[PDB]
Order: structure tokens, then C-alpha cells, then sequence
């Protein structure tokens, strides 16, 4: 409140009057300078950056509300100076960031050669143009998120006002120490949740849920831990959108959390999609779910989207940076700069240290690092996956076999994960004629997630991105695929001609895939293909492990015993997690060599296995904490 | 007040005869107290009482109701009637809380009377319960001061127990799915021993010490600023032994609003308060801040509950505590915590010597069900094997007779309680025999006052020594050999005087009287210094022990002055109150039930890891060596 004034005074004393400052706000992680002279934005903020580096802050310049053009009139002036050439799809406005969102067929000519066209836009309207390429298909989810954000301007500004007020304070105490407390997904794969404590700050790294249909004592993170109180909590960071890592977030907002959430733009989008489906599933089966739609909305309002590499002040003593995890669209690793920096840490979350058809390999270059916290899903020597090539041949073989038998191939997948990777490869192999021309069916859920993909292309692999937006080969539109919604429709699918099915609930735990499974499991011609990791507990793993006598609800709700006779095939070398050797290589090749390693998100016996392996082959101390244990970082 | 309580009361009384004229049943601390209107029932060995006690697994105490207790003044009159004078009484005290009359006499057997006849009659006549004691050879200023405090706060103390008892005997709120221990001090170090046990229902501190090695606050005090620690949720504090590195921070808690109990042995409590008070006096005599005062030490006493070795006591709805002899110091204990269903119990050792000393019995190794064991590791690491004390004794005499005939004094710096006691015994015997030249040995007032407490708590001393003082009258703490030193003028007269033996307060040279004698005798080659206890990192003792000779400190007129050491520095290994490398190892072998997990504390970093490395390699038991803010899960 008072230390902030000194920050404001420093700005004004370093700035010319010509820059007509209206007010200086502390909005969230950043400092905002509002000017009554829009042309100032246009000029080089080099003097601005000189100030930013001087006070060690991020500084944004925007136009004051007074010098902003009425959106009505603002649109005319746009069409005036483009004009039709770069055919414009849509124009939107953002009352908070003072940006005009412009999506067009050819974004280049919205900008102008030396960025001169957009220069004219700001100079004439006062709006910062966000030049964006037209999405080949709109994503209902994003449209909704935008409506939420739009209609809640006033409220969002105050949240940012207050959040920023907490963030740029001088720390209350010295930074003697730092600690990490496990709260989930340790010596298990499930409720990934990690709790960082400073004498000043309390942050939660991931906040997930165990999807496996079991006890509450096994499905949720340990909030009942003495150290964790909700009021003390300064921020939640969400690596990627999988419910393993994000599913418990809406519970927090139900229990009265009032703070920020940080993640990549895709993460926020996918997250919302997955959580919303999680409501539809419970409403479908008549199961008491705690969080309503409202709690997802609150989550969205308090979410702060971050680009990869974008350094962010989230607490008086904590800078956050997100680096590409390359596991799922928008998946990220958290690098945390703590205090004086001498003891920084990195959390991986789920990651893959290999370029996929969809994503760029996980990052491995960072600022100074003391401690590394990595997943160990496929840890333990026995977990070397086969080469991408071999993995691909294997699939083709299975499908051809089924197709020749005249059957269908069911591949159960999460709405986002292996699904997209699978779609790229299948599209290609069919179109090329490596696989026989056969319809590939896809759950609305996956489809809707794909929409998000094409809409955040910057988060895809360069290779793929350029293939879509420069070469015009977009696999997700292909006539090969057919969108699926309604059990009514699905009935026809299973009764129809030999085909390939992608359906929701990655491990066969409820959802659509289960219903397909019911219909197809009793025919030896059909085959079930496993691609993702099958967690312990899940029916998927039970099936995989060889279980062939499964009891389920009937056409009505009658319990019926199902004698599985269909082919069960697991295809290794496709998972979103880096394999055993890749994990070990990731440690060999790091930015600064870490001095301590923690292992999480890993099956009990695989975690211990990797730990000794790492140490004996690299002589680096690795801790393998149990679920309620705490490790010191500083 | 509570329904769970009333239920117990009914079950108690429906199993009692009309003859037990029961006034009321109270829950007072860990125990259930039956007040009776018929004192003659106290007399009978409550065979039915103990039966009820085992059946409900609670501890039951019988007392006379305040109704049938005779006036204190009137009671005294009735007592002197029945001795009548032969067994010469020294002092008579009363305790409103326990309904107990305390009597110290020259001949206690005559106050009991054959067949307990006399004592029985005192109950019949006054309603008071006679606690009979022999009058100690020396009275303890500190023990008397405590007793006064307890008398003049009985009103409050009665209420304190009533609430505490009310909290303890409740049904556990949540299941006992998990248990965990947070290191808060004295881990990978020796300094602020403090340990935080937490269940879903209960929060207990094991030890609460101060790193006497006075430096930064961030290094001297335990880490209470850990998120998981609240003072409002803390159910109990357990103090193993009176040493400041285990007990010195306790008064801070009460300063900062702690309202709960402290558990320990009677001598521990007494010794505690002595060292705690001395620590306060030292700071104020040396113009230095300390975040607690006398006021707070008094509060600490008010809330203290003393226990005997092997006394099972309900601490929390899901915790039972038993203290076992640690053999380290007078009253030194290990803690056995029976948690929940008892499947995942733990033991904390504190400091301990797994060997019989002249002064104390060997550290207990026999316990009921255990899963986790937390032991000290001061002398971990293969290098830290100590030679037999028979050798240490011989090697000590050698040094003495050398320095003594050279025209020099022998300085031994010791904490008021510790090696001082042991040393005095072995010293007394050797001069009396004539193995040592007869020279006067000077003691600091502090060690003397500590001794007083030793002779007042006989039952905690080794069986041998207990027998030799209280049945043979060979009390070594009386020998004309020793001289109590108070004031500064006496100390100067020893330095200029003719050579002899010195014992001075503050073990490793922190300050106090210990630093005074040093700044008088170190520049003389004739003199020498002997280390007998452990030397912690942040001390001058540790520096002088490792070969360092030059130091900067203050003079008479508080002047920054140089001090050059020419004297002999001889360390006598094989006398510390900590069991050495061989004994620590042996302890793990002979431990009653084999633990399935071991945590190491109170050890030097490199030694801790060394030991742990060897524990696992030898016995293949998981050993954790947690850093100072880490948490280990027990269940
Ligand atoms: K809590
Ligand atoms: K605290
Ligand atoms: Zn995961
Ligand atoms: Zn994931
Ligand atoms: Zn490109
Ligand atoms: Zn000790
Ligand atoms: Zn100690």
C-alpha cells in the first residue's frame, strides 16, 4: 500500500511529461502505465524497458479509457485501413488489457510492412491490436470462456488490483528456507499435488484427482495436512490440463479459495473442457459431485494465462517461468526463482523428452537450478519403450488383422492425450493407403479438444503448425474422421461395417468407451488397443492385466457378466510420458546440473528403482518422499 | 460438561460398593480421581479399584474428599501425637491438589510403623494421605522454591488439571490413518533438539532446546515458524532431560501463549528450572536480550506434570506415554509413545548412555510394541569409539599428578549437571584412597545446587550409589574435599593461591564463571585444561580442543584483548554422557522389539550419515537422516 507509492514515484521521475500518464496500476504480476496519448505506445518503450530492468518489474503501457474509441466507431476505422485485402473474420474487444482482437485470413496485411498498419490502428482508436490468424474451426469452449471474461470486466479488474497489491509488497520475513510437501501423486499415479512453502509464500504445484473410481481417501489430495490452510495459499500452478493434475482445482474454489491460478492458455481451455465433462459424467450416472458449473467459472476468472518463457512475479519472493513440457497441448514445466535465486527449483509435471508429431520435445535449458522434481511414470529398468517407427508398424499390423477379420478396433483415449497423436498418424496412414480406407469415429470430446489445438497453433510443434497453416494439410478436418455424439448413433456404429473407434475415458473407466466396450467385447473378431498408460485400479489396467470376466450395467441397469473374447493388444512406444531411457538421458542433459532430485508421479516400485539408478549412475542425491512427507530445498 | 466423561463415571460407580462413600469422580490430567468421604478406604490396597482400572484401561487414584480433610494446623497437632518424637520430623508440607501430607524425618520407618500401622492411623485421624520421605542431607533451594510455587497456585492448578483431563479422555475425533514427525531442531546438528509429532487428532512436542552455542537467532532457536506448528493446537510437550539443548526454549512457548502441559521426570523438572534460571541470570548479568523471563519459567512449572519411569499415562485421546531411563543425566528419559491402535508406536531416546555409570543405571532397551525408533547420534562415525573408563580414569590421574606437581591448576569446564556429577564421584574415591595428592577441590555454586537435587532424588540414582549414600552414609557430595564458591572475590583468591582442582559452570566455554577462570590461567604453561563432555561446533571449547591457541575477547575493563595459550590441553575420551560408536551400534542390536524404521537426530552432519550408512549395511533396517525442516511419515 505504501511501498508501492515509491515504485510509482520512481516511474514518474524517470518519465517525460510528453508521455501523458493517466494513472499507474499494479495489476497482477505486472505494472500498468495508462496514457492519454496512444501514440506513446507506438514509440519504442526502450526508456520503459530501461525503467523495467531498473526496478526489476514487468511494465505494460495501455491507453486510458478516456482515449479509447467506442467499439461501434472503432470497427469502421479498421475496415478503412486494411482494407478488404487481409479479409477479416472477427473483431473483439477487451476492456481490461485495452486490446482489439483481430482475426483475419492473412494477418500479415493487418500488421503492415514495418508494423505500420497496426501503428495506424493504435494511433486512430487507442486500442492495442492483437493480430491473430483465423481458426479453421471455432471452439465452443473458448467462445464460452470469452463470454465469461467479457461479462465479468469490473470484477476481474478488482481481482487483478488486489492480487497485484499482494504481489509487489516487500517480503515480510527473510528467506532462510524453502520446503516442499507432498500432498498427492507420490509413490502413486493420481492426485498430483505439491506444496511449496517459504516464510513468506504458500504455493500449490498441480492440484489433481485420482480418476480411478475408488475411495475418497485415495482420490483427493491431502488438504487435511496441518501445514496447508486455504487462506494462506498465494497461488496455484497447473502444469497441464489432465485431471491427474488439475481436477481438484474447482474444489478449491468451492471451499472458498480466492487467489490466482497460473497456466498456459491451452491448459486453461482444455482444463475447463475436462472439468465440465466431469460434471456431465456425474449428472449422467446420478453421482453426487461437489463442484457445480459456477466453481469452474470462478476458476476461470482467477486464471492468469502465461506464455512459455514469460517470466512472472507471482509472490514477493517468487518468480515463475513456464517451459514447454511437450506432453499435451500447452503442457508446461514450472521453474521457480526463489528469493535471491541461489536455490531455484523446477517441477516437470507430466513430460516427454522426444519430439512427437504434435509437440516439440520438453525443454532442458533453464536459469540456475538447485532442485529438480520429475515424474517417474515409466521409471524402472523394465520400462524401455520401442522406437516410434516400431510402435507404428505394430499398430498397422493389428488394425489390418482386425479389418481382415471383419471387426472393429476400439481405442479408448482421454479427450486430449494420445488421441491427437493417434489422429495425425491414422489420417496419414489411411490417406496414403498404408491402412485400408475405413471410417474413423471420434467422440465429441476429442473433436472439441482438437478445435482448441488448431486454435492455439503456437503451442503445437513447428513442423505440424507449418503443415497446417502454410501447407494447408490439416489432419483434423479430414473426411476420414466422423464426429460422434449420442448413444443412438453409436448403436449403428458397432452394428455397422469394420471401422476404427476413438472414445473417451482413456483407461476404460465409465464414459463412452465403456459402452462401446460392452457392445464389442464378446466378439473375437473385434480388438481393443491400448496406447496410453493404464493406471492401477482402473478397469483399463484390469482388462490389460488379463481380466476377462467383467460385471456391468445392462441395456437398462441390470448387472450382467461379460465374457471378453475380443483381442487385447497393448502398443508400447506411444505414451505422453518419456520412457525409462529418456528419463535417464534427461538427467544427463540439463541446463544447470541439479544437486537434488525428487521423484513423483510414479508407481511405488518404479520410483525407488529410478532413484537408486539415478544416484549410482550420476551420484546425485534423489529423494523419494511418501505422500505426507516434506523435503527441504533451502 | 461432556457425555463421554459421564459414561465412564457411571461404569466406575456401578462397580463400586456402598462402603466406598464416593463423593465425586474427577478427571484430573492423565488420571481419573475418586474422592471418598471415608479415608479408611485409602488404606486398603484397592484390589477392586485396580480391577476397574484395567477393565477401562484408565488410571484410577483414590483420595479423601475436601469434606473429610482436617485443617492443616489441626492435622500437624494430631501427627506429633503419633510418632511421638523418636522419628525426628524435619518439615511437614501439604498438597490441596493430591490431598497429601508430606513428611520428612530422620527415621521414616517410625512414621510408617510396622505393618504400615502408624501411617494408616494418620489417614484415619486426619483424612490426609501420608507421603513419607527421609530428610535429605542437603536441602535444595530450587526444590523448595518450586514447592512454594505449587502451593500458592493450587487454586489455579486444580482448574488446569480439570480442563486438561477433560480434553484428554475424549473419544478420538478422526481415524488414525497416518502419523508424521517434523524435525524442528537438532537434526544434522547438536543444538536445538525439538521434534513435532502429529496425528490427525494430536500435536506433541518432543524436546524444545536452545543451541547454547550463542550466535544468530536463526541458529539458536528451533523453527516454530513452520506452517504446521500452532501453539493453540499443541496438546503436550515432552522433555527428556534437563539439558538446555533439549529444554532451554520451553519458557518461550509459555511466553507466547501456550496453555498446555509439560511431561517429564521429577528431577528433570527440577534441574530444568535451575539451568533455565541460570541462563536468564547470565543474559541479564551480561546485557543481552532473551525472549523469556522468570515470569515464564514459573508458568512452565505450574503446567508441568512429573512422571516416574515406566508410568503409563494418557497424554491425548490417541496417545499413551511412558518414560524409560535414558541413563544420560539424573532423570534423563526416553519416550515411548503408544499411538492409536498401537500398531505404529515410536520411541524417542533423547540423549542416552547405553552403559552403567557410577552415577546412573544403563539406558533402557526393553520396550513394548514399536515400529519407529528415533535415536541420538552425537558419536556416530567409526572414528568415535571411546576407550573404557578404567583407562580414562588412569589417563586422568596421570594428567593430574603431572600438572599438580608442576605448580599448576587443573581446570575442568562442566555444565551444572552432567559430567560434573560423575567426575565428583570418581574424584572423591581417588583422593580418599590417596591415589591423588590431597588438595582442596573448588566447585561453582551451580554444581553444588545441582548436587542438592541429586541427593533429594535417590530413587533415580544407580542402585549401587543409592545404597552407598542412603544405607551406608558414604555420601560423596559432602566430603570436606569440596568447597562451594560464591562471589568473585573467592575466585581471585584461588588463582593467586596455591595449585589445586577447579570445576566451573557452562561446559563448552560460553561464558559465566567458566570463562572467568580461563581468563586467568591459560597463559601459564604450568596449568592445563581437560575436556570430558562433547564439544559442539559453535564454541570456544571446540576451537581450543582442535589445536587453536589465539583468541579475541574482553578484559576487566571490557577491553578487546589477545590471549595466547601455552598450557596443556588434554581431552579425556571415554566419559561423555553419550554412548559412543560401539554402544550406539550395540543398542540397535539389543533393542527389545526390532524397529522397522529408524530416524537419527542430535548428531553432527557427517557422523549422522556415517552411522545411518552403517546401520542399514549391518542390520538392513531403513534409516532416515532428515534435514532440519523435513517431515518423515511414521504410519
Ligand atoms: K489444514
Ligand atoms: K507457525
Ligand atoms: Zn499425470
Ligand atoms: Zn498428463
Ligand atoms: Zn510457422
Ligand atoms: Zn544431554
Ligand atoms: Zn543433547
Amino acid at each position: 500500500s505504501e511501498m508501492l507509492e515509491e515504485i510509482k514515484r520512481t516511474i514518474m521521475q524517470r518519465l517525460p511529461e510528453r508521455v501523458q500518464v493517466a494513472k499507474v496500476e499494479f495489476e497482477g504480476p505486472e505494472v500498468v502505465i495508462y496514457t492519454k496519448n496512444p501514440e506513446i505506445i507506438t514509440e519504442n518503450g526502450n526508456l520503459i524497458r530501461d525503467i523495467a530492468k531498473d526496478i526489476r518489474k514487468r511494465i505494460i503501457i495501455r491507453s486510458d479509457r478516456s482515449v479509447l474509441m467506442d467499439p461501434e466507431k472503432a470497427i469502421r476505422k479498421i475496415h478503412e485501413i486494411v482494407p478488404e485485402e487481409a479479409k477479416i473474420t472477427n473483431i473483439s474487444f477487451d476492456d481490461v488489457t485495452c486490446e482489439v482482437i483481430i482475426e483475419a485470413r492473412k494477418p500479415g496485411l493487418v500488421i503492415g510492412k514495418y508494423g505500420s498498419t497496426s501503428r495506424e490502428i493504435v494511433k486512430n482508436t487507442g486500442w492495442a491490436p492483437k493480430i491473430l490468424r483465423t481458426p479453421p474451426i471455432s471452439s465452443e469452449i473458448i467462445e464460452r470462456i470469452r463470454r465469461t471474461l467479457r461479462k465479468n470486466s469490473k470484477e476481474r479488474k478488482k481481482i487483478l488490483q488486489q492480487l497485484g497489491n499482494r504481489i509487489h509488497q516487500k517480503p515480510k520475513y527473510d528467506n532462510d528456507w524453502a520446503r516442499l510437501t507432498a500432498m498427492g501423486g507420490f509413490r502413486e499415479v493420481g492426485r498430483s499435488c505439491l506444496y511449496l512453502q517459504t516464510p513468506n509464500s504458500r504455493v500449490l504445484l498441480d492440484c489433481g484427482v485420482n480418476v480411478a473410481g475408488g475411495d475418497d481417501k485415495n482420490s483427493y489430495p491431502y488438504l487435511n495436512v496441518p501445514e496447508f490452510t486455504l487462506d494462506s495459499l498465494d497461488a496455484v500452478i497447473i502444469t497441464h490440463a489432465h485431471l491427474d493434475h488439475s481436477g481438484f482445482l474447482p474444489y478449491l474454489y468451492h471451499y472458498g479459495y480466492d487467489g490466482p491460478v497460473y497456466c498456459t492458455a491451452p491448459t486453461r481451455d482444455l482444463m475447463t473442457l475436462l472439468q465440465l465433462d466431469h460434471i456431465d459424467i456425474a449428472h449422467r450416472e446420478d453421482e453426487p459431485l461437489p463442484f457445480n458449473v459456477k466453481h469452474v467459472k470462478k476458476s476461470v476468472k482467477h486464471t492468469i494465462t502465461l506464455d512459455y518463457g514469460e517470466v512472472t512475479d507471482i509472490a514477493p519472493d517468487i518468480r515463475l517461468t513456464l517451459h514447454n513440457a511437450g506432453h499435451i497441448l500447452g503442457s508446461a514445466m514450472a521453474h521457480l526463482h526463489i528469493g535471491d535465486g541461489q536455490h531455484n527449483m523446477v517441477y516437470t509435471g507430466d513430460f516427454k523428452y522426444e519430439q512427437s508429431r504434435l509437440l516439440e520435445a520438453a525443454a532442458n535449458r533453464f536459469p540456475r537450478i538447485e532442485t529438480l522434481v520429475m515424474e517417474s511414470t515409466y521409471g524402472g529398468h523394465e520400462d524401455v519403450q520401442p522406437s516410434r517407427n516400431r510402435a507404428e508398424k505394430e499398430l498397422v499390423k493389428t488394425i489390418y488383422s482386425t479389418l481382415r477379420r471383419g471387426g472393429k478396433i476400439l481405442i479408448p483415449v482421454f479427450a486430449v492425450g494420445r488421441a491427437q497423436e493417434l489422429m495425425i498418424v491414422l489420417e496419414e496412414y489411411i490417406r496414403t493407403g498404408i491402412i485400408d480406407e475405413v471410417p474413423v469415429y471420434i467422440d465429441g470430446m476429442i473433436w472439441e479438444a482438437n478445435a482448441i489445438h488448431t486454435a492455439r497453433p503456437e503451442y503445437l510443434s513447428k513442423d505440424l503448425r507449418d503443415q497446417i497453416f502454410h501447407m494447408g494439410h490439416n489432419p483434423f478436418i479430414s473426411d476420414i474422421f466422423h464426429k460422434v455424439n449420442g448413444m443412438d448413433e453409436r448403436r449403428e456404429i458397432v452394428e455397422g461395417e469394420p471401422s476404427i473407434i476413438l472414445s473417451t475415458s482413456g483407461m476404460l473407466t465409465g464414459g463412452n468407451s465403456l459402452e462401446y466396450f460392452k457392445w464389442l467385447c464378446e466378439d473375437p473378431d473385434n480388438s481393443l488397443v491400448f496406447v496410453g498408460y493404464q493406471a492401477e485400479g482402473s478397469l483399463g489396467r484390469r482388462i490389460q492385466k488379463g481380466w476377462k470376466e467383467i460385471p456391468l450395467k445392462d441395456e437398462d441397469d441390470k448387472m450382467r457378466v461379460y465374457n471378453v473374447r475380443m483381442n487385447i493388444k497393448t502398443i508400447e512406444g506411444f505414451s505422453g510420458h518419456s520412457d525409462r531411457r529418456q528419463l535417464m538421458e534427461y538427467v544427463k542433459r540439463i541446463s544447470p546440473k541439479p544437486e537434488k532430485i525428487l521423484l513423483c508421479h510414479g508407481d511405488n516400485y518404479k520410483t525407488l528403482d529410478l532413484a537408486s539408478s539415478i544416484y549410482r549412475t550420476y551420484r546425485i542425491e534423489t529423494k523419494t518422499p511418501l505422500n505426507l512427507e516434506t523435503v527441504r530445498i533451502q
